Parts: C-alpha cells; sequence; structure tokens
C-alpha cells in the first residue's frame, strides 16, 4: 500500500529510536565480521567475578558484592529488564491509538506485554551457545547459566530453546518492531476496560503486519501464521516465568525484588 507502509516504517523508527540493541547491531557483534576485538566471554565463575569487578561500583552501593554468585547475575539482570520496559513503554506511544486509550487499559498493556516482548527481543542478541550482556560488550555463555544451582538454572534456559527456534524464521527488526507492536495491542489481557476499542487498534497492526510479512518474506508463505503461533508461545512462556519468579520469592529470602517488576507481576498469573 503506501499509507500503511508509512504506519510499519513510522514503527520501525520508533523501535530503533528506543532499543539500544537491535537486530543488526547485535548481529554483527556474534559474526565477528567487523571487529577484532570481541565481547568477554563469561563462561564460569572465574569469568563472572572479573567483568563483575567493572561494576564494582553498582555491586558495592547495592549491598549484593558478598551475595551469592547467582544472586548476582540475576540482580543486575533485573536493572535491564526495567530499562526495556521503560523503552517499551515509550515505544508503545508510536502505536497508533495507543496514547488515547485509557491510562488504566494502557498500564495493563504493557503489564501483561512487556515480559512477552523482552523475551522476543531477547532472542535477537542470543545463538545456541549463549547471548550478548552489556550492549554487546559481554558474552554470557548458555552452558555457565545451567551450570548454576537450581532454579536458578531453569531461569534463562527456555528463553533459549524459545530464541533458537525463533530466530530460524529469518526476521529482520523490520519485523520484529510490528512483532512486538502487536503484543502490546493485546485485546486479550485481563481487565482490559475497552475491549472492543483496543481489537480495533491491534488489528490495524496485525494487518499491517500480515502484509509487510508477505512483502518482506514472501516465499514463507505461512511466516505470518507461525509468528502468531510464537504469539501463543510467549504468552505461555512468560506465565511459567512468572511461576518461577514466585517460586523464587517464597524460598530464597537473599534475592530481592526490583520495585518497579514488582507491581508488574504483582497478581499478574
Ligand atoms: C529475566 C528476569 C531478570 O527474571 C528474574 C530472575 C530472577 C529474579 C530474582 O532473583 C527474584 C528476586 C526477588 C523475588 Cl521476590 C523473586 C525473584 C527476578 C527476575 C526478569 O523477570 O526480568
Ligand atoms: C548485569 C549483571 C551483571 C553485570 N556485571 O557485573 O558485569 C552487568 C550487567 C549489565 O547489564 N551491565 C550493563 C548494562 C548496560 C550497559 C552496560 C553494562
Ligand atoms: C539479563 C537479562 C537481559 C539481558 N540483556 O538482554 O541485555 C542481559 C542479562 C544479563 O545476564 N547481563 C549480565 C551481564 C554481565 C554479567 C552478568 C549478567
Ligand atoms: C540494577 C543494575 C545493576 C545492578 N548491579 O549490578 O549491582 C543492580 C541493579 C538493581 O536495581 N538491583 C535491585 C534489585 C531489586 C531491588 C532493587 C534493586
Amino acid at each position: 500500500t503506501a499509507d500503511l507502509k508509512s504506519l510499519a516504517k513510522r514503527i520501525y523508527e520508533a523501535y530503533l529510536k528506543n532499543f539500544n540493541m537491535n537486530k543488526v547491531k547485535a548481529r554483527v557483534i556474534l559474526s565477528g565480521k567487523a571487529s577484532n576485538n570481541p565481547p568477554f566471554v563469561i563462561h564460569d565463575m572465574e569469568t563472572l567475578c572479573m567483568a563483575e569487578k567493572t561494576l564494582v561500583a553498582k555491586l558495592v552501593a547495592n549491598g549484593i558484592q558478598n551475595k551469592e554468585a547467582e544472586v548476582r547475575i540475576f540482580h543486575c539482570c533485573q536493572c535491564t529488564s526495567v530499562e526495556t520496559v521503560t523503552e517499551l513503554t515509550e515505544f508503545a506511544k508510536a502505536i497508533p491509538g495507543f496514547a488515547n486509550l485509557d491510562l488504566n487499559d494502557q498500564v495493563t498493556l504493557l503489564k501483561y506485554g512487556v515480559y512477552e516482548a523482552i523475551f522476543a527481543m531477547l532472542s535477537s542478541v542470543m545463538n545456541k551457545d549463549g547471548m550478548l550482556v552489556a550492549y554487546g560488550n559481554g558474552f554470557i555463555t548458555r552452558e555457565f547459566l545451567k551450570s548454576l544451582r537450581k532454579p536458578f538454572c531453569d531461569i534463562m534456559e527456555p528463553k533459549f530453546d524459545f530464541a533458537m527456534k525463533f530466530n530460524a524464521l529469518e526476521l529482520d527488526d523490520s519485523d520484529i518492531s510490528l512483532f512486538v507492536a502487536a503484543i502490546i495491542c493485546c485485546g486479550d489481557r485481563p481487565g482490559l476496560l475497552n475491549v472492543g476499542h483496543i481489537e480495533k487498534m491491534q488489528e490495524g497492526i496485525v494487518h499491517v503486519l500480515r502484509l509487510h510479512l508477505q512483502s518482506n518474506h514472501p516465499d514463507d508463505i505461512f511466516l505470518f501464521p507461525k509468528l502468531l503461533q510464537k504469539m501463543a508461545d510467549l504468552r505461555q512462556l512468560v506465565t511459567e516465568h512468572a511461576q518461577l519468579v514466585q517460586i523464587i520469592k517464597k524460598t530464597e529470602s537473599d534475592a530481592a525484588l526490583h520495585p518497579l517488576l514488582q507491581e508488574i507481576y504483582r497478581d499478574m498469573y
């Protein structure tokens, strides 16, 4: 079309603008074809404490430091998502009609959707062996994550499984931008007031996405349906994650939950 392609572009531009780590900037680091200075590999406890030597500032004033090895990892890992939530909250502005929604419906969308988008985008920085960290400056291996003591070794491995099959779709930021937009405009979230209004808004994004996918990836005929399954998959992935988070709350007495994330997880699933 033309007006649609403008909207699809308006979304993409908001994607690159807000999220500092896109799939292009990431796949080039993992390829190592643009530089000979690879990110610092974190594969065991020694390499971890080395890299942590860089953040000794944020670690001392936060009281972690002497905390357990796993707690330290996923303590800063929370600060990441808190940032991605903010970037996502701003990315939602560009969505046509979103800013107009009732302030309650806006928060509800961003409540049940953020983590579904975080894990989706989180695939862009993963591979079969690990993921990028610190805006591409670090690469934490996948086996080291599976080596932590339970239940921390069950946190990231599920996401790696999704990112491997999801990456297999060969998507570019051009598409993910729209894909993440549709995730936020899901009219299925509990507590939505104007269900009719939101569904109209989502159908616009999905319609744009369905044509964009057929245009940018014409050979993968059922690519659009596959992604719909992925949305369903992510919805399930975030649910299990929420259960595993609350499981860490009812047992681990030395792992505190970030204030912002508390409100998100509160009575989520
Ligand atoms: C992906 C990530 C960081 O996943 C978590 C993994 C571990 C924790 C915790 O260590 C923790 C701390 C306090 C409580 Cl009450 C429960 C769990 C939190 C989130 C997220 O969700 O952004
Ligand atoms: C998260 C957990 C642990 C560390 N660390 O001790 O090396 C770092 C991070 C992290 O995400 N650091 C970061 C984020 C963004 C930009 C630069 C560095
Ligand atoms: C945790 C959640 C999300 C990201 N991310 O996609 O930027 C990274 C991490 C993480 O584990 N960061 C990290 C960096 C350095 C040392 C430990 C942990
Ligand atoms: C955010 C970024 C980096 C670190 N760190 O490596 O010390 C910590 C945090 C952070 O906000 N931790 C936290 C968890 C729970 C409640 C408040 C703060």
